[PDB]
């Protein structure tokens, strides 16, 4: 059949929200009241991969836009990016692994493992303001924990 799919938006564990803020740039910052307009509506579909209880494989798209974040090796690292699919295509049940993520359920919170690059996970730093990555471990200072809203 189809893939399913549902809209949400995501905040990491200190609770800085996500947004569009260039080309093809994610930005994690504070937001409350009005600016939370701003945040990005992903649509997160159930595709095909290894599954378990409390690890379940999806595609994080940007609602109603032709994009998806995907893992990729760059200047030879496991890095995050947003690429741009032909939207005649997509979604699909079976993405390419590049657009994978295992989500994980541990402790009331999320993390999102690279299906491509295990134990890389996405990430959000401290600071305001700064990208959206992917980081090769969910220990130290760097966030790796999320919460989902579930929207219209
Ligand atoms: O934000 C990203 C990747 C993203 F989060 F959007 F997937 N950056 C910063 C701008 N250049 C590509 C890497």
């Amino acid at each position: 059949a189809p893939v399913r799919s549902l809209n949400c938006t995501l905040r990491d564990s200190q609770q800085k929200s996500l947004v569009m803020s260039g080309p093809y740039e994610l930005k994690a910052l504070h937001l409350q009241g009005q600016d939370m307009e701003q945040q990005v509506v992903f649509s997160m579909s159930f595709v095909q991969g290894e599954e378990s209880n409390d690890k379940i494989p999806v595609a994080l798209g940007l609602k109603e836009k032709n994009l998806y974040l995907s893992c990729v090796l760059k200047d030879d690292k496991p890095t995050l990016q947003l690429e741009s699919v032909d939207p005649k295509n997509y979604p699909k049940k079976k993405m390419e692994k590049r657009f994978v993520f295992n989500k994980i359920e541990i402790n009331n919170k999320l993390e999102f493992e690279s299906a491509q690059f295990p134990n890389w996970y996405i990430s959000t730093s401290q600071a305001e303001n700064m990208p959206v990555f992917l980081g090769g471990t969910k220990g130290g200072q760097d966030i790796t924990d999320f919460t989902m809203q579930f929207v219209s």
